[PDB]
Parts: C-alpha cells; structure tokens; sequence
C-alpha cells in the first residue's frame, strides 16, 4: 500500500502532519507520499493519476473529479498583541484601515476570505500577498499587518500569545475541506485504511 | 500581467519564512510608500529569478558560484537534529547507531537543507530509514512535533518550538552543521537608492 496524497497548504502543513504521525505509528513500513501545493496543483495531480487522493481547502470543480465534504474549518482574523487594531473598537471600517497580508489567489484560503470577510471591508488596505501561510504568521507577529487564516494555522501562536485572535462583527468564517478522487480510480483497502485516520 | 514597480525579493525557504518577515516589517514601517513583494522557494528558484531579472534582490541558503551573480556572505546558519520531547532518542547517550535507527523526515532535493544533511549527517549513518520526504520545513516541523521520527533543519525554523519545548535539540557526535546565507544580485543590476537601502535593512 504505497499511498500518494496531494493537499493544499493548510491541510498539508497544519492538519495532515498529526494524522500522518498516528498512521505511521501503527504502520511504520507502508510507503506514504504527500505533496503540498494549492488547489489547481492538487486537482491536476488527481486528474493525472499521479496521486491517489486530493485534499483541498476550497471547492475547485473539475469534470470527472469527485469531491466529498471532509472537515469544517474556521478562518480567523488575527494580529500581533501590540497591533493598533486592538487599541480601539474593532469596527468594519477600522478593520479595512489596517494593512492586510493575504495569501495569493488560488490558495483556497484566499478565495474564502474574499467571500466571507474582505468583501465587507470597503477599500481595504492590501499591504502584500505572500505565497505561504508561515511567512504570513511571522509578518503579522512582527507588526506588518493583520491577516485571516484557519485557526489551525495559528493555534500554536494563540496559545503562546505571540498572536491574538480578533473579534470581528461578522458571522463566523466557517468553510469546508473536501476530499477528492477521480471518478474512475478505485479505492484501495490500504487507501480506505489511511482515510479512516483522517476522520 | 502588470508589474507595479515593487521592490521584489526572492528568498530560499529558511530565509523567506524565518528571517525576511521581520526585515520586511522594519522596512515597511520606515518606508510605507514603496510596494514590497517577496517570493519564497529554493535557492535555484532565487538564482533563476535574479538571472531572469524577474526580481531585484535574492537571498539564498547555499553558495552561488556564478560569474554574473554578486554574492555577499550575510549570516551564519546552523542546522540541528531535533525530535519531540517524548522521543526515545532523548534518553541515554546519542550515538550514530541510535540515530541510524530512528525514522527520518527530510526535505526534498534542491532545498539546500537536504544537500547539507545528506553530506554532513546521513552519510555517516551506517543505515537510516527514510520515513518521509516533504517539500517544506513546516510540515516536517509538525510531523516531528507529533512524534514522527526525527529531522534536521536550521535552528531558525524550530526556534519557536525549542523555546516552548514542543521540540528538543538532539546532540549528535559530529561537528556542527553550519552553512552561510548570502545576499545576491545581478552583476548588471542597477542598485537604486531604494534597493541599496533595503539591502542594508537585511543586517
């Protein structure tokens, strides 16, 4: 059972590592390969049969590619504890006045935040875009601005207090993570075993 | 597509994620009016973008011997072996044989990290079991933190976890693995006042 997985950045780096550690405790000798990228990377790899399953953090439809809900996930606005955002009332207008550090388009996490969060921030200040969420976390920590990422990405820093979650006058920015596979490819027993660990 | 005339920096993965963010914060705080773009990849990605004149400045974590590239040493960087505090490896004396018996998680070839760990560390192991290869140090950091085997990364990558105790440095019976990080630009690059200034903020 040489399983090949392709996951988007939030899934690959901040969810799957724990899942993989457990899977390898009970199965240290079974080959496991995981690539991490963005949505189009994942879907194209499934479409090309170069991987067995894909895991994406935003819907990305492709004909002949089946997608099934897998996990809910909540995106969270966060800041340095010394941020000027926390010096006053967290209003929508003061939110848009802060410099925003966002992921690039095609990351999934960028698409959902556009929909649930930044669409309600008129003329919001875009400071920079960064290609990975780790650089974003540390840029916010050093005061370059604020951002919006899955809670699972920043939980470590929320617990230490190097980053702080912001209360936003909006409904929770909840999304769904999807599992995808080609319509033709058949689920292997080893593959179905690995997926149970992901639940 | 449009090019808005930002200062463009390309950095390899250790520098881009664990050194450059603070630099960018300080520079943006003092010069808010120039746009800034950073990209992160491997050292080859940086060198190609400098050679292509797609970026202004590069920062790499291996040497670049190219006549068209001016490379100035910038910082020393030490790579260390690490594991979770619950690792069997942390009890007793750490020997080459016991390291050989742990499952290893490594970065992919071309990462810089992989090349130097292969040369100075894994090459001294009589055997070693490759648990997984992973394309970024963040998935690695957290796999090891959740109890999967051991890995070798720049201390800067795991400094956060060393500080809190979720990862523990492992003393190994080999000389320390130290490399040099470089600032690079094209020999024909015009270093405008703004670019020369960003370079100084990298100190």
């Amino acid at each position: 059972g040489a399983i090949r997985v392709y996951a988007s950045s939030t899934i690959g780096n901040y969810i799957l590592p724990e899942i993989i550690a457990r899977y390898r405790r009970d199965f240290p000798d079974l080959p496991l390969e995981m690539s991490v990228g963005n949505s189009l990377d994942v879907v194209q790899a499934v479409c090309d049969f170069r991987v067995d399953i894909g895991l994406i953090e935003g819907p990305c439809h492709m004909a002949e590619i089946v997608a099934q809900p897998w996990l809910e996930d909540e995106l969270v606005v966060f800041a340095s504890p010394a941020s000027p955002l926390l010096e006053g009332e967290v209003t929508l207008e003061r939110l848009a006045a802060m410099p925003w550090i966002l992921r690039e388009k095609g990351s999934g996490t960028r698409e959902i935040v556009d929909y649930l969060l930044l669409s309600h921030l008129p003329q919001f200040r875009l400071s920079m875009e960064l290609g990975n969420s780790e650089a974003i976390k540390h840029a916010v920590r050093h005061g370059l601005g604020v951002s919006c990422l899955s809670r699972r990405v920043i939980a470590e820093q929320l617990e230490t207090g190097s980053l702080v979650e912001v209360k936003v006058p909006l409904p929770p920015l909840v999304r769904t993570l999807y599992r995808i596979h080609h319509r033709q490819k058949h689920l292997s027993s080893a593959l179905a075993r690995f997926l149970r660990y992901c639940e």
